[PDB]
């Protein structure tokens, strides 16, 4: 199964420099929208990630296309999958707005520009300051997650004499056990006295029911269940309550592919296959809005889709051993080939923390056959930092010249892999590289520095 | 038995006030070195780490104790468990030395006043930037870990014409884990034969002993009796073989913290938030081995999370609360969840998410009343998951029935490898630290992120 396995590995990498709308091949390097990954990391400090514009135009052209049966939708991009300005930037240029997980999220999205009629911001724990904020600048939405903080809305917009704008979060019971396993929103039979209060409300007003069911979902019915739960609930308090619905907020969760070869995949048992695509989400959640209304506005909270497919890892191999195990009377059991970049968990951080797959390549060999079993690590004094990930468990394939300098690369790393990194072990966090509409690169965030990482501290100075 | 569960848990809260060196209570309130935590989360905003320089001091003893029997120990705190610089400075000033994990973690301990005699740099990754920068500042002892890396450090010093001191790391195969495939540090035994007869030919490069480092966090002393017997076998052989005396053995570190306190009900090996062993286990074992060689080589030992991990509290407000109910198909009650949601999630307390870590959790603010309610408890992120799922049972906790939003929740044991792993997801900003000093009063030595801190490092139009 192994050369079986290395074949395959080989054919996806040979699909990678000819068959992909992102990447080519020049002088043996990988290329990324005509930029040889090689020269630039010879140009840049590695570790560092690489975004490519035009690659997160086409997510977003997927998304927006997969919607066209339904012209009143809106698609709001979940910051929270990553926020970088330069990002975030290029995400408002390409037409859509903006979801924001925290009150420094949405301050981020106004200051890169997005308006506050194209900002919805969602909270488990929304803090009066939280509110006070979010309100004071007119966001398109704030969801209401619990009994507890809509009082605080309440209070606040009647203290700022301006209308707070509401979706109500509500998670279906759809069937593990949401009462258990949901900490977000209300339960359904709680949305009814929820709307009726805030019909009340002078300064609050309700727009629309909101659910979110998941990242990475490799099916099409959870999306159409949960929206039907929501779809029905909506009719229904349309009538009870009198009144029409501005919207509905459907969530995110379209998947992105970090295995290619579905032929070979099953998403239902490893959710690195996509099981949907963004035309089966939309086709899911539009079928069952329309069985209600054809004019209602509905909201899409895509994160990981938007960006996943738009960057590279782009990280050096920085040493090599040799590790081999010898029986009790001195023979070799086997031996393992260990690559070290410089790059481990606290860079890529859910390779470790949510046994992440990423395609891994010599970018400096793209051309060369993947011919070699290696066992990749970081540089973390931590035994646990190394990609466990592989190709064939915990080993990956590399060419067995694979050389100190060469650059790896690790494909699909556009999504929760800039803010999620750490200082562990003083390690700086990455810069990170755009590739704008033209094929020009620029530096959008640097590497944190010595004073930077020491500047938070409160000590007497030396 | 859930009841017995919940005696059980209420006779440790009792412990933690009435018989724990560390705690007491004031005013209904839990209390740290005599300092009121509910209190001191009414001075600082939540979420916050507060340290104990007293208990650093008390564990620095317990360490240094452990090895009476041997005179000369050298203790060298590892810098990766936590490098806030007062944290830093507590441990130096307490009289032990500094082992370093990358460039900045060596720079910020010269600039908190360890002296480079005093620091040990390890690591798997020592570019040449990182290995100048270590050989410049004369450090105690600079790690071999890979013949790859032995050159760089025989060039940089032949260059800066200074003398590199060496250890050079032996990362036993000690049946047990498969050290070739599941060990990436150090050397195999079979290579340190020829790596030290080159070390001892490089003209600025000194041979000290060998070293190495078992793991984390373990529960049984046989590991180490085990891996340092090899390590004291090879260093005796060594001597014979090629004519020397080395200066020390360098054992590492691994030393455990109790997480758990009620051994009666734990298996060590099987549940390791038991301490299965204490440092005087750990001490005899080294000693023991080691004095089967020479009792007059200096030991160097490597702890990290013994300094600090009994040694702070995570504060963190409960900031809302709900109540979610599973209802029958008849609208019956099945049965009711109560949702706390603290201002800290995983973003701040990284272990508890992605290391499956249990810490105690108390209300701080109602310390002396019953823990007598069952809780879920939830963070602030927009991430399902970010809830804590390591409970009293399963995933629930204890709090009083009384709890309120406003109240202060304590997560002890919360001073190893809780503040460099910190991220900034959602932008939710990483946490100030306070230290209470061995006066008993209060200084912040690190603040919280502020905005300017998500922003400042990214690069954009304004
Ligand atoms: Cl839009
Ligand atoms: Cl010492
Ligand atoms: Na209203
Ligand atoms: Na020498």
């Amino acid at each position: 199964m192994t050369d079986s396995i290395m074949q395959n590995y080989n054919q996806l990498r040979e699909q990678v420099i000819n068959g992909d709308r992102r990447f080519q091949h020049k002088d043996g390097h990988l290329c990324f929208e005509g930029v040889d990954l090689d020269a630039l990391a010879r140009q840049y400090p590695t570790p560092f990630y690489v975004f490519s514009e035009p690659e997160i135009i086409r997510n977003i052209h997927e998304i927006q296309q997969a919607f066209a049966a339904h012209k009143n939708t809106k698609t709001f991009f979940a910051s929270k999958t990553c926020s970088v300005m330069g990002v975030l930037k290029a995400i408002r240029d390409a037409g859509i707005c903006a979801e924001a997980n925290s009150q420094y999220e949405v301050r981020k999205c106004l200051e890169i520009g997005f308006r506050g009629d194209q900002i919805v911001f969602n909270g488990v724990v929304k803090k009066p300051a939280d509110l006070e904020y979010a309100i004071a600048n007119d966001l398109y939405l704030i969801n209401v997650d619990s009994l507890y903080e809509l009082e605080h809305i309440d209070a606040i917009s009647r203290k700022l004499k301006k209308v707070a704008n509401v979706c109500v979060r509500v998670e279906p019971n759809v069937p593990l056990v949401t009462a258990f396993h949901a900490k977000s929103g209300l339960d359904l039979e709680q949305a009814e006295e929820t709307c009726r209060r805030i019909l009340a409300m002078p300064y609050v007003h309700l727009r629309g029911l909101h659910m979110h069911v998941g990242d990475q979902v490799p099916e099409s019915e959870p999306f159409a269940k949960a929206t039907k739960v929501l779809v029905d609930e909506s009719r229904r308090l349309e009538e009870v309550l009198g009144i029409k619905f501005d919207l509905i907020n459907v969530g995110g969760g379209i998947p992105v592919p970090y295995k290619y070869d579905d032929e070979n995949g099953d998403p239902l048992k490893d959710n690195m296959y996509a099981g949907i695509t963004a035309q089966d989400f939309a086709d899911a959640v539009i079928r069952e809005v329309h069985k209600w209304r054809t004019d209602v506005e509905i909201c899409i909270e895509p994160g990981r889709k938007v960006t996943g497919s738009a960057a590279v890892l782009l990280t050096e191999v920085s040493c090599e051993k040799r590790k081999t195990n010898y029986d009790l009377n001195g023979n070799v059991e086997c031996h393992v080939e260990w690559k070290f970049v410089d790059a481990g968990y606290s860079v890529l951080s859910d390779s470790q923390h949510f046994d992440w797959f990423f395609y891994v390549y010599n970018a400096s060999r793209m051309t060369a056959a993947h011919d070699a079993w290696i066992k990749l690590a970081g540089p973390l004094c931590d035994g646990g930092d190394y990609f466990h990930m592989g190709v064939k468990g915990e080993e990956f394939l590399l060419p067995k010249e694979t050389h100190v300098g060469d650059i790896v690369a690790f494909l699909d790393a556009g999504a929760y892999t800039i803010e999620s990194q750490t200082v562990f072990n003083n390690r700086p966090r990455t810069g990170v590289v755009m590739i704008d509409k033209n094929g020009d690169t620029r530096l959008i965030r640097r590497e944190d520095s010595y004073e930077d990482m020491v500047k938070y501290d409160i000590y007497l100075a030396a």
